[PDB]
Parts: structure tokens; sequence; C-alpha cells
């Protein structure tokens, strides 16, 4: 019998991961009305992330997912193509080409730090004296929006409105509204490319065009999109997940206040504890695969649980405990294998420089509501909806 996963799972997963982790390293679950297999233990997850039998063909996925519901029916619109023609929806040998090209774009790697520190201080200089504030909508969500945007070259006057469409496509559930919102951005993210094919500047759009092979408009849009959205939501959610733990456990907060030698290691324990992504990109199966010692059939969905793996009592000690002073090296929070977050270095830098600056200016940073008045959203992205901190 396939176990069913409900609204309770979405909000509070890590208990469920722990109940099923002891039973077996992989489980048969029902997430989204879709029977899939869930990889929970650390080694099993590492291995499922290094196996070619797990294919990321969104084309095959959608048709297979519609068949569970019975609805068995094209002109793929711009926005439909934007959502499915990025690295994460592609398998080798075609993934290798794309990842080469996007990495070939530039010493823009350096000077990323100055930008972050600048925009951090700008954001922080605005909330000073404002008493109680929502840290998420004033520091966390504003920062990566400004950081990733200036890398891609999204003009300042256009940055914020792109964040709303990002946020809405995240909150949106129905396919219709998604494809509609996506067609909206896809057009803007085409003039933005077009301006830069005529005005080569010092941004990542200009350099993605300039990279033999080249990246087609199809993949230039798709890549400029994926870097924008995934470097906005998941980055900004890691900050807010991390600060909730840094405010929920106060003893460690003050250790980090005096000793900035802990700043580096804490970021790893933030990613390890509550990561913004506790789940893999779905992947279907071309052939029968053996992961965790359990046979997974062909034409069957497989997701890897990055949360349960990070919380496996074999890999880590008291895996459900926030200790900024742990050998947390080895987390699967940024993925493993051919995929693996290309922009993980930027996520660590943002959080590292963010958390330090918050503690620097504000030594009375504290939560202004009971931990009970805080509520998490119904997304596979572990979010908080609100973080009402009380600076002092
Ligand atoms: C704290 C922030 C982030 C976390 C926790 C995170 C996590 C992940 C994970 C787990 C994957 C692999 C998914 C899978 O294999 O199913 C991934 C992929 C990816 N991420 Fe991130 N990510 C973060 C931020 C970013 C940022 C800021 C960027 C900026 C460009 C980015 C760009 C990418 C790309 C391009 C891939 C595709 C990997 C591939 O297909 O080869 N991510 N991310």
């Amino acid at each position: 019998t396939p176990e069913v996963l409900g609204e309770d799972f979405i909000r509070d997963p890590y208990p469920v991961y722990a109940r099923l982790r002891e039973r077996a390293p992989v489980a048969h679950v029902v997430l989204g009305g879709a029977p899939m297999w869930l990889v929970l233990r650390h080694e099993a997850a590492r291995a499922a992330l290094t196996d070619p039998g797990l294919h990321k063909d969104p084309e095959r996925c959608a048709r297979l997912a519609a068949r569970h519901a019975g609805v068995d029916p094209a002109e793929k619109s711009p926005g439909q193509r934007m959502l499915v023609e990025h690295m994460l929806g592609m398998d080798p040998p075609h993934h290798t080409r794309l990842r080469k090209l996007v990495a070939k774009a530039a010493r823009q790697i350096q000077a990323l730090r100055p930008r972050i520190e600048h925009t951090v201080g700008a954001l922080l200089d605005g909330i000073a004296g404002q008493g109680e504030v929502d840290l998420l909508k004033a520091f966390a969500f504003p920062l990566p929006l400004t950081v990733i945007s200036e890398m891609i070259g999204v003009p300042q006057a256009d940055q914020a409105a792109f964040g709303a469409w990002s946020n809405a496509l995240t909150v949106a559930v129905q396919p219709q509204e998604m494809h509609g919102i996506a067609d909206r951005m896809a057009e803007y993210l085409t003039g933005l490319i077009a301006a830069k094919r005529a005005a080569p500047d010092d941004d990542l759009i200009s350099g993605l065009i300039q990279a033999e092979d080249r990246l087609s408009e199809n993949e230039l849009v798709s890549m400029v999109f994926q870097l924008l959205v995934a470097g906005y939501e998941t980055t900004a959610h890691l900050i807010g997940n991390g600060m909730l733990a840094l405010l929920r456990h106060p003893d460690q907060l003050a250790a980090l206040r005096a000793d900035r030698s802990l700043l580096r290691g804490a970021v790893e324990e933030i990613s390890r504890y509550d990561n913004s992504l506790h789940l893999n990109t779905l992947s279907v199966t071309s052939e029968p695969v053996r992961i965790g010692g359990v046979r997974i059939p062909a034409d069957a969905f497989v997701i890897v649980s990055l949360g349960a793996a990070n919380h496996d009592p074999e890999r880590f000690e008291d895996p459900e405990r926030f200790d900024i002073r742990r050998e947390a090296g080895g987390h699967l929070a940024f993925g493993h294998g051919i995929h693996h977050c290309m922009g993980a270095p930027l996520a660590r830098l943002q959080t590292e420089i963010a958390v330090g600056a918050l503690l620097d200016r504000f030594p009375r940073i504290e939560l202004a509501v009971a931990p009970a008045e805080l509520r998490r959203e119904m997304n596979l992205t572990r979010g908080l909806e609100s973080l009402p901190v009380r600076l002092g």
C-alpha cells in the first residue's frame, strides 16, 4: 500500500522522514496524487544522485503524471518552453553542453562580494530604528533579488516587479496560471537578451550570448530564468529558515556574535538543519534501477529527500539538533552528482555575509512573536511566510 503524504507532510516533513527512514532506505509514497519512490537514507540518496537510470525528462514526466489522473489528450508557448529547457530538465549527453557554456561566462565571480556587502548594508540601513520588522520581506527576500539580478543585468527599475512574478509562480498551483505568468516573463526575458546582444555589458546575460557552439534563444531565456528564480526564492528562504534557528536557539547566537570563526560552519548547519529545498527535482526511470537495495521499476518517479539524508542518524550525530559547531561537512543540501547547485558558492556567501551583518549592527535581534504565531507555507520549498523580528 503506498503511503499518502498530505498537508501535514508539506508543513512538517522531517518527522515523517524519520518514521520511514528506519523502515527502509527507500519508500513508496504518494505525493501529489502521484505514486513515486522516496530516497531517505544518506548513502542511498548519494547513490541515487549518481545513477543514470534516474532521468529528468519533464516531457515524459508530465504525460506519466497525467495518466494517473486518466486525462490522456504541442504548440509549446514561450513560457512552457522556459520552464522545461534548463539544465535540471535535461540528461546527458545534452546536459554536459549546457553546463559547459553557462560556466564559460568571467571574473564577474570576483566583485560579487563587494556587491553583496553593499546591498546588505543598504537594506540594513533602512530598517534601523523601525522597531519590530518582518526580516523576511526587508532583508532576506530583498537581498538575493538585488544580488542575482545585478549579476544577470535586470535593470534596477525592473527588478522588484520581476520578484512579484517569481513569487506568484511559486505560490501558483494550477498549470494555467503558471504558464500564463511564465509567458509574461519569457517576453521580458527576451528584450533583456535582445538589448544585450546589441549592448554587450558586464552582466551574465551579455556573457551567455558571447559563449564552436552557442546557446539558442530557447536556452538563453530558460537559463536566465532558472538562475533568477532559483537564486531568489531558495536563497532567500535559506536565510529565513536559518535566522529562525539562530533566533530559536539563543545561546549559539551569542557564540556567533563574539566568534566570527563560527560564521563559516554555521551556514553548513543551517543548510543541514532546515534547508529551503528538502527535495530533489523529480526524475522518472528509463529502466529498472536498484537504489538502497530496493528494486525501483521503469516508468516510475524517483525523488531524493535531501532533508532525511541530512538528518540520517548514521551520517550525523543527534541529527535533529542545531550545533553551529559540528562537522556538518557532507550535507546533500546543494545536491550531488552531475546536477549539484552551480551557484552554491553564491548562496553560502550571501548567507555568510548576511548573518554577520545582522548580528553586527543589532545585538538585541530577537523574535517578537511566540514561536507558535509563526506558520509555514504549503510548498515543497520549506518557507516561513513571516519572520517578525524585534531589533533593538
Ligand atoms: C541556498 C540556496 C540554494 C540551495 C539550497 C540550492 C539547492 C539546489 C539543489 C539541491 C540543486 C540540485 C537539484 C537536483 O539535483 O534535483 C540545485 C540545482 C541548481 N541550482 Fe541551486 N540552490 C540554491 C541556490 C542557487 C543559486 C543562488 C543559484 C544561482 C544561479 C542556483 C542555481 C542552480 C542551478 C543552475 C542548478 C542546476 C544544476 C544542474 O542541473 O546541473 N541555485 N540547487
